[PDB]
């Protein structure tokens, strides 16, 4: 395979490594490295801990971006400091269980997989060792996404280019943290030690936490997402195990690929869209008003009570034509 | 803003205030009033009670109907007879959390919000005070919908008008009523008193009841929906918090906007469609056969056992070409 | 009704009786017989038993295949060896609750229903006796599907024929098996005896098992699905009560009708699709790589832990352009 090679420096979510939308480049071999890290993390503002397993140290794993017809060459590394075997499966790839059947590595090993990016869209990647370990590694955090762009960039299905000013990757994670008799969340010394209680809970299908970027409140405060009035923002949303229903509170999905695949035209003007468990989708919005927005799953219990809220802070001029407070709160006459 | 003003007299669901589909009117300021009512109601045929919170006294709140480019001016009233602050957020509107950030009112206050109807479709509106109160006010009943019609009326995406003879609004409500030790549903003296037990249940994500129009059996008997053979009926369906899968038993969705937005063409000939939690959708059907139909969510446990069944009673002539009982029940030969 | 009659010999899922895609035949009366069987079956590899109720002895019931404008004439038989009344409702049919209101039969009776196939697609059929019996009979196994093909066969929405080399029918069943105090699954002597415990569990909305073709591992081993590289395979997927999110691990949905209705163009290049509870959908894929694939619902807990995994074994030549292991597992340098 005699094509040019290009290295990518991955960046942690919700940011996305620099890339072209439309490109004059032809196919390349695009090189990525992912290093697995098992670690105990804090997932809420109460201090609840969680035995996480991650690609590159983050939940979600970083977004990889390539173009149709590129070859994606990933070096997957499982350092000896980890305890379990791992692998990687790309929903964008064809054959061998998405790559999982060619990438099983013990602690202390690495492997190099290449796949051709023949399908456009956003796609999940995740670990999938085998059997009951599959769901457990996924819901422990071992999932991310890849975006395969058309070489002409995105379009609206009517001949017009859609160009985003910025892209964010929101990875949503369903987490299953057991409770003790008195009702407090349990802590564990290792992923192995967490397994029996965690599996019992998993099979009841109700998460204790549903978070963006790994933690309640991760995408708030200093880490709110940002935009300006006038900017077109692409929001890639993934969920490797469980459905979600994204919604931008105060905005819309101007152009939405809820099934996430760019061979299909986007839908327009949505209020709420739907990410099937095991998939990524994408929505574009051009901001029209300044201020705070919340980006949620619109099961509001999950959003407000289980963790699944991000914020945007948007700068610019208020548009009184679009919305105005005609009369401020006052006593009823 | 120097446009003509038009008042609307809202009507209780499942009915919809009179309106034009295609119109020669230009943009107007369309005036609506919503008066919040907290009240204890009965939600099933066993006499289970529920601490409801409502717009205009109903679950769902009434359907508001306007046209693209209208300005919607709502007077939201929170009488002093209520106990909590409330607001309103319109998924159809742009900015300020859908209006919620401009409409927070204490008991004894009112506020007037105006928003421009720049997106066509059916959309949820709901209360969203802040934080954990958001899901609680929604699942207590504080949600409804608005329909923003194209000025040329609805179309099939192929150049042909779709005109409905009648429209119904089915609002679906997931309710969380705790049980006591012996397993009976609990009753509470106030919404505040219901809150701790109700929140604990909410976060487990399983409703005790799933109802249309506020109560088991609301849209049955004297209050069945009606049609005649030959009539094209639009059914708007909303669910502000939780997914639903509508189905007309014995019929179809001839033209369905499951994501609910008229900038997208309808899908045709569906058996079951999908309303994402946090959205409204719409389906049109031209009745071909007389008799009873059930309109359900097609999780049949929720439909038959938790409350989510409506009926249509349809008049007209039976069509033996479409369906016939060739041989009535008889002993096996 | 003076049309030619054609008998079909139904076959057990996941196979599908022989049929034409595009046809030069005009409308016919196509004759099917379904014989209800209540029986206790084993549903997992641990030996858990289940009080099943079936059409033709299988879960799902067999796939019926006809063309648009055919008349489907079904003889439904409820032998005296059964204990309960049953009926049949076709989501493909118009009127009388899909046929249910014309087909209620006691043990020892049969009935003959005819309906005109005016809507194209794949559709659920199921028993629906009335009231709380509706969900119980469905989740006990009394559901299958029918496929109504265009007379010109399937198309891609752009003027091109899609022709499948083979079709499989995957029926997914949510099952509710109660547990005793110590946590073992219960066994029952009759469906009637299982009813009280089973209904209590049903209304909590969480299945104990989610299976394809009636049992954990049914579509594995000797009974794996098969294909060759180059073959275009149609996979019809139904779920009469509960949502599913199909995914072909290592493949894609090349052409997908997730709402299942052929009057709509397929979506292309999907990773995961969505079957609404109460519906059937269909996906086509042309295999490009040999080896084992898993076909799952991509709630991986349900797939790996509750039963919902099938396999394909695919013959042919590996394509190193599409995917290759560049470097086998090795020690990290
Ligand atoms: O981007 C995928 C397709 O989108 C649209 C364009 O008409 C087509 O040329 C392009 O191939
Ligand atoms: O109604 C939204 C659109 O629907 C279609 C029509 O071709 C277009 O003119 C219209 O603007
Ligand atoms: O198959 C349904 C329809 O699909 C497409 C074709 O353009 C149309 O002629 C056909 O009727
Ligand atoms: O945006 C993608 C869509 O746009 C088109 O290329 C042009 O309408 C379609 O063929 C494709 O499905
Ligand atoms: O029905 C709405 C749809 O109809 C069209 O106007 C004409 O095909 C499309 O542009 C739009 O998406
Ligand atoms: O595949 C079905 C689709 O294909 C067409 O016939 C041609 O584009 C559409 O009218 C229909 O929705
Ligand atoms: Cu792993
Ligand atoms: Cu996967
Ligand atoms: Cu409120
Ligand atoms: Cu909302
Ligand atoms: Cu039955
Ligand atoms: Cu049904």
């Amino acid at each position: 395979l005699k094509l040019p090679r290009q290295k990518v420096e991955l960046v942690a979510p919700p940011f996305v490594h620099a890339h072209e939308q439309a490109t004059k480049q032809g196919p390349k071999i695009v090189e990525f490295k992912l290093t697995i890290e098992e670690k105990k993390v804090v997932i809420d503002e109460k201090g609840t801990t969680f035995q996480a397993m991650t690609f590159n140290g983050s939940m979600p794993g970083p977004l990889m971006v390539v173009h149709e017809g590129d070859y994606v060459e990933t070096t997957l590394v499982n350092p000896a400091t980890n305890t379990m075997p791992h692998n990687i499966d790309f929903h964008s790839a064809t054959g061998a269980l998405g790559g999982g059947a060619l990438t099983l590595i013990n602690p202390g090993e690495q492997v190099v997989l290449r796949w051709k990016a023949t399908k456009t869209g956003v796609f999940v990647y995740h670990c999938a060792p085998g059997g009951p370990m599959i769901p457990w590694h996924v819901v422990s955090g071992m999932n991310g996404a890849v975006m395969v762009l058309p070489r002409d960039g995105l379009n609206d299905g009517k001949g017009h280019a859609l160009k985003y000013d910025k892209v964010y990757y929101v990875g949503e994670q369903d987490m299953y943290v057991p409770r003790d008799e008195k009702g407090n969340f349990k802590s564990y010394d290792s992923p192995g030690e967490a397994f029996t209680d965690t599996e019992e809970m998993m099979k009841k299908l109700i998460p204790s936490h549903v978070v963006f970027n790994g933690k309640v409140g991760a995408l708030t405060g200093k880490n709110a997402l940002t935009a300006n009035v006038g900017e077109n923002v692409l929001i890639v949303h993934s969920q490797a195990n469980r459905d979600s229903r994204p919604h931008l509170i105060g905005g819309h999905g101007d152009y939405v690929w809820e099934t996430g695949k760019f061979g299909n035209a986007p839908e327009v003007g949505l209020e709420t869209w739907f990410i099937r468990g095991g998939s990524a989708g994408a929505a574009m919005y051009k901001f029209m008003q300044p201020g705070i927005y919340a980006y949620v799953t619109h099961n509001l219990i999950e959003a407000a009570d289980l963790g699944a809220t991000a914020h945007f802070k948007v700068e610019g001029k208020w548009n009184d034509d679009l919305m105005t407070q005609v009369k401020a709160p006052a006593e009823i006459p």
